[PDB]
Protein backbone atom coordinates (compact mmCIF):
# COMPACT_ATOMS: atom_id res chain seq x y z
CA UNK A 1 0.00 0.00 0.00
CA UNK A 2 2.02 2.92 1.32
CA UNK A 3 5.28 3.28 -0.59
CA UNK A 4 7.48 5.96 0.91
CA UNK A 5 10.37 6.78 -1.42
CA UNK A 6 13.70 8.38 -0.61
CA UNK A 7 14.29 11.72 -2.29
CA UNK A 8 17.53 12.93 -0.72
CA UNK A 9 19.51 11.25 2.10
CA UNK A 10 19.37 12.39 5.71
CA UNK A 11 21.66 11.31 8.55
CA UNK A 12 20.78 7.73 7.65
CA UNK A 13 20.42 7.13 11.36
CA UNK A 14 17.71 8.56 13.57
CA UNK A 15 14.42 7.03 12.44
CA UNK A 16 11.23 8.18 14.23
CA UNK A 17 10.21 6.38 17.41
CA UNK A 18 7.28 6.24 19.81
CA UNK A 19 6.56 9.55 21.48
CA UNK A 20 9.05 11.60 19.47
CA UNK A 21 7.92 15.04 18.32
CA UNK A 22 8.49 14.66 14.58
CA UNK A 23 9.14 17.97 12.83
CA UNK A 24 8.77 18.32 9.06
CA UNK A 25 8.22 20.86 6.33
CA UNK A 26 6.12 19.30 3.58
CA UNK A 27 3.57 19.66 0.83
CA UNK A 28 0.66 17.45 -0.20
CA UNK A 29 -0.41 16.71 -3.75
CA UNK A 30 -2.78 14.20 -5.37
CA UNK A 31 -1.87 11.51 -7.91
CA UNK A 32 -2.70 14.05 -10.60
CA UNK A 33 0.00 16.36 -9.28
CA UNK A 34 -2.64 18.82 -8.13
CA UNK A 35 -1.66 20.18 -4.72
CA UNK A 36 -3.90 20.24 -1.66
CA UNK A 37 -1.47 21.07 1.08
CA UNK A 38 1.79 22.83 1.78
CA UNK A 39 3.75 22.84 5.01
CA UNK A 40 6.02 25.65 3.77
CA UNK A 41 3.35 28.07 2.48
CA UNK A 42 2.61 28.49 6.17
CA UNK A 43 6.39 28.64 6.66
CA UNK A 44 5.57 27.00 9.99
CA UNK A 45 7.32 23.69 10.59
CA UNK A 46 4.78 20.93 11.14
CA UNK A 47 4.99 19.01 14.41
CA UNK A 48 3.43 15.68 15.38
CA UNK A 49 4.09 12.97 17.95
CA UNK A 50 4.38 9.70 16.03
CA UNK A 51 2.19 6.77 17.03
CA UNK A 52 -0.19 9.25 18.62
CA UNK A 53 -2.78 8.30 15.97
CA UNK A 54 -3.47 12.01 15.50
CA UNK A 55 -2.85 11.66 11.76
CA UNK A 56 -3.75 9.50 8.78
CA UNK A 57 -2.38 5.98 9.12
CA UNK A 58 -0.01 6.24 6.18
CA UNK A 59 1.55 9.38 7.62
CA UNK A 60 1.77 7.65 10.99
CA UNK A 61 3.53 4.64 9.48
CA UNK A 62 5.66 5.84 6.60
CA UNK A 63 7.35 8.82 8.23
CA UNK A 64 9.05 6.32 10.53
CA UNK A 65 10.96 4.99 7.53
CA UNK A 66 12.57 8.41 7.03
CA UNK A 67 15.86 9.54 8.56
CA UNK A 68 16.45 12.95 10.16
CA UNK A 69 17.29 15.61 7.58
CA UNK A 70 16.02 13.30 4.86
CA UNK A 71 13.77 14.46 2.08
CA UNK A 72 11.34 11.77 0.95
CA UNK A 73 8.18 11.20 -1.06
CA UNK A 74 5.19 9.68 0.72
CA UNK A 75 3.04 7.99 -1.90
CA UNK A 76 0.58 6.98 0.82
CA UNK A 77 -2.22 4.58 -0.13
CA UNK A 78 -5.75 5.95 0.37
CA UNK A 79 -6.64 3.06 2.69
CA UNK A 80 -3.80 4.30 4.88
CA UNK A 81 -5.31 7.76 4.48
CA UNK A 82 -8.90 8.99 4.37
CA UNK A 83 -9.68 6.34 1.75
CA UNK A 84 -13.26 5.68 0.69
CA UNK A 85 -14.30 8.28 3.23
CA UNK A 86 -12.09 10.94 1.68
CA UNK A 87 -11.12 14.14 3.45
CA UNK A 88 -14.34 16.12 3.32
CA UNK A 89 -14.18 19.28 1.24
CA UNK A 90 -10.62 18.49 0.11
CA UNK A 91 -9.62 14.98 -0.83
CA UNK A 92 -11.98 12.98 -3.05
CA UNK A 93 -12.54 9.36 -1.94
CA UNK A 94 -10.05 6.75 -3.20
CA UNK A 95 -7.10 9.04 -3.90
CA UNK A 96 -3.47 8.13 -3.23
CA UNK A 97 -1.58 10.95 -1.53
CA UNK A 98 1.87 12.21 -2.50
CA UNK A 99 3.88 14.15 0.07
CA UNK A 100 7.16 16.00 -0.45
CA UNK A 101 8.19 15.46 3.17
CA UNK A 102 11.40 16.80 4.69
CA UNK A 103 12.12 15.48 8.18
CA UNK A 104 13.65 18.56 9.80
CA UNK A 105 14.09 17.08 13.25
CA UNK A 106 12.84 14.35 15.53
CA UNK A 107 12.16 15.75 19.00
Amino acid sequence: GVQVETISPGDGRTFPKRGQTCVVHYTGMLEDGKKFDSSRDRNKPFKFMLGKQEVIRGWEEGVAQMSVGQRAKLTISPDYAYGATGHPGIIPPHATLVFDVELLKLE
